[PDB]
């Protein structure tokens, strides 16, 4: 006799994290689920969880972690007031927690899935979900959103960033402001915080200049789209009769910020005065505020997020710039959410399997293969290419040409391989984490936002398992060979690439196109048709069907390093540059310099003695170069046209003292530092970190004695590869810049 809804849910945060009594090495975690039945009707529910140490431990990758320390860590964060910002001790910490306390709710409650329909159940004498099972009735309600905009001047005292940035070297400097609130709660307690969250049914404003006072601006009300409820609840670690204030989300669902100017910590100082205007009266529980994004980690992220684990419940997704497909992206945010259960990006490569039971699938993977692949794996060291390719300094052409592709590889193989270790893990309903990387890669060609997941949740699962690389890599290896061996019987020949991508030649005469057509499809069939025979050989299979992409058809192509390929179709003038580093705004004039200029240098085909052909050549080259050199003067003045973004890995140059009083500036700096050379004085070179300081920016003449230097740097290898490799080799194209036209600068 067990209480039946009809619901989806929206979201799943964790309430409270407690460690219950007779017990040493198993913690209970309470989630706060906020469904919403059909039309929108929201009832807040409840459900518990009981997560051992060892599943922590294997969610951490590491011992080190234990329960005592993540209870330890909750109780923390249990109050805002006294210290916020909880996550940043240890990340990691946090990350696992999440990831634990979501399977072990997938485990013995049931299957839980965001914004799609749900059965859910629950137990009067104790009052929470007891078991949740996929529904097959009704159109669920759309995910509704509201739009977010916060902007807060959190008075950040300078000199402590500069402590906390000389103690860790390349800190990103939201880091640094984020320890610094950390370490200061009551500078967020004043700022001159600005909200505004517009919704579609009621509109809400509130301006403060200290956060703590009452607001100088009042527009809305907070009731009119946010419901509190008072739940009553009986957990196993609870006898007592314990009671839960959360904030059901009316009207919305999920929140919508700007990327652009994004502040954690704005964001997290308006949450912490929610927390504690709601959680001031006693007589309930408190919830956790934990939140986690790239800002909270020393060395920064790739893709902007902003995580929320606990305090309020609602997602809160940041859409970066993007205007004129704005929709797209929160569209992408959106699935994404649904799709991995709102653990990605936060929790990381464990939304598939824990970092611990990768070492075990890989194993069982090694094992299920080929007997060739088997041994093709364990000899794979970094960059084999075991493959006839061309030696880096050489050109071809004119030949007919062919680039290929397969469309997700990488992942599509990791899917193969997690099945064929499947059945070597522990649980198998620890196995639905390894149910959303297949609706990844199935939903992959069709909807763009599964994409970005892939190029991400992979190569950062390949960091989780070292050993996971060495099966990828003979697997590509293993489908390279196949590749090979099908080229030769359809006049295919493999000339260069990086495994998934290559790029070939075909032995047809170089004149006819009405039967070029025919061969190229035609050796796309066979590669493609063959590459698939070899994968279910080696038992791996892929959820959707293996297909090859013709990315062009071109006549010339020119190598010079190992990634550097330029492509050129005569007949259509299509053609395609890799391998040029697209290191600033600068760097895509040069290589569209380059990309013309190399259309114009193997338009020279006019019948001519090899020797004439290299001087013509060198010739055209120098006077590229100083077509754009010349331009370069015109936009002297653009710092952030000759801008460079170093990463945090990069020897980076260092941080002036005055940098470091940006205001709300320095917490866009996530992963990026754009980074412009300015000669002050004389003689000095000096880096100006562009996007630290305020608009319009004042400051000396920018050194493009050091920029251009470096993009003719670049520009050289490009042309000394095709010049040594179309024509006799023998010429290192050198460009005079120091005497020819050094003057317009220096």
């Amino acid at each position: 006799d067990i209480v039946w809804v009809e619901e989806s849910v929206s979201a799943i945060t964790l309430y409270a994290v407690w460690l219950p009594p007779r017990a040493r090495e198993y913690f209970h975690a309470l989630v706060y689920f906020v469904c919403r039945n059909a039309a929108g009707e929201g009832r807040a529910r409840f459900a518990e969880v009981s997560v051992t140490a060892t599943e922590l431990r294997d969610f951490y990758g590491s011992a080190d972690v234990s329960v005592q320390a993540v209870v330890a860590a909750a109780r923390a964060a249990t109050t805002p007031a006294a210290s916020p910002l909880e996550p940043l001790e240890n990340p990691t910490l946090w990350r696992a927690l999440y990831a634990c306390v979501l399977a072990a709710l997938e485990r013995q409650t049931g299957p839980v899935a965001l914004f799609a329909p749900l059965r859910i159940g629950s137990d009067p004498r104790t009052g929470l979900v007891v078991k949740v099972e996929r529904a097959s009735w009704g159109p669920p309600a759309a995910p509704r959103a509201a739009l977010l905009v916060a902007e807060a001047n959190i008075d950040i005292d300078p000199m402590a960033l500069a402590a906390r940035v000389a103690e860790h070297p390349d800190a990103r400097l939201a880091w640094a402001r984020l320890a610094a609130i950390r370490d200061t709660p009551q500078c967020a307690s004043a700022a001159s915080l600005t909200v505004n969250i517009t919704t579609g049914t009621a509109l809400f404003a509130r301006e403060y200049q200290t956060l703590a006072f009452p607001p100088i601006k009042k527009e809305g009300a907070f009731g009119d789209l946010v419901e509190v409820c008072e739940v009553g609840l009986r957990p196993r670690g609870h006898p007592q009769r314990v009671t839960a204030r959360v904030l059901l989300p009316r009207d919305y669902d999920y929140f919508v910020s700007a990327g652009e100017k994004f502040s954690a910590p704005a964001l997290v100082a308006l949450f912490r005065q929610w927390h504690t205007t709601v959680h001031a009266a006693p007589g309930a529980l408190a919830p956790v505020f934990a939140f986690l994004g790239p800002e909270f980690e020393v060395r920064g992220g790739p893709v902007p997020y902003f995580a929320v684990l606990g305090f309020p419940g609602w997602p809160t997704f940041t859409v970066p710039a993007t205007a004129e497909s704005a929709r797209d992206l929160v569209r992408g945010a959106a699935a994404a959410y649904a799709a991995l259960l709102g653990a990605w990006p936060a929790v990381g490569a464990r939304v598939v399997l824990p970092p611990r039971a990768w070492p075990g699938v890989a194993s069982a993977a090694a094992g299920c293969l080929l007997p060739a692949v088997r041994e093709a794996v364990a000899r794979w060291h970094p960059a084999t290419k075991i493959i006839q390719l061309l030696d880096p300094p050489a050109a071809v052409g004119p030949v007919w040409t062919a680039r290929f592709c397969f469309p997700g590889l990488r992942a599509q193989l990791l899917a193969a391989l997690a099945d064929l270790g499947g059945s070597g893990l522990a649980d198998p309903h620890g196995r639905t984490g390894l149910a959303r990387l297949d609706a990844l890669v199935v939903a992959a060609p069709s909807e763009p936002w599964a994409g970005a997941v892939l190029e991400r949740l992979v190569p950062d699962t390949c960091n989780a398992c070292p050993a996971l690389r060495q099966l990828l890599g003979g697997v590509m290896a293993a489908v390279c060979l196949q590749i090979e061996e099908t080229a030769s019987s359809v006049k295919f020949a493999v000339c260069g690439g990086d495994g998934g991508a290559f790029w070939g030649v075909f032995n047809v005469d170089p004149q006819d196109a009405d039967a070029a057509s025919g061969v190229i499809e035609d050796a796309r069939r066979a590669i493609e048709t063959a590459v698939g025979a070899v994968l279910r050989a080696n038992a791996v299979r892929l959820r959707h069907p293996l297909c090859l992409a013709l990315e062009g058809v071109y006549t010339h192509a020119v190598a010079w390093s190992q990634a550097g390929v330029w492509f050129w179709n005569s007949r259509d003038n299509t053609d395609h540059l890799g391998g040029f580093p697209l290191r600033g705004p600068a760097y895509t004039t040069a290589a569209g310099v380059v990309r013309d200029t190399l259309r114009r240098v193997l338009g020279l085909t006019t019948a001519c003695v090899p020797e004439e052909d290299a001087l013509t050549a060198r010739g055209l080259m120098e006077d590229a170069c100083d077509r754009l050199i010349l331009d370069a003067f015109n936009k002297r003045l653009d710092a952030e046209y000759w801008s460079v973004r170093v990463s945090p890995f990069e020897a980076s140059d260092p941080l002036p003292p005055t940098a470091f009083r940006g205001g709300a500036l320095l917490d866009a700096e996530h992963y990026w530092r754009r980074v412009v050379r300015v000669c002050p004085g004389g003689g000095e070179s000096v880096g100006v970190p562009v996007d630290l300081y305020p608009r319009p920016l004042v400051l000396p003449p920018v050194d493009c004695a050091h920029h251009l230097r470096e993009i003719l740097r670049e520009i050289e290898l490009v042309f000394t590869g095709v010049l040594a490799g179309v024509w006799g080799e023998g010429g290192k194209f050198v460009y005079p810049f120091d005497d020819k036209m050094s003057f317009l600068f220096a």
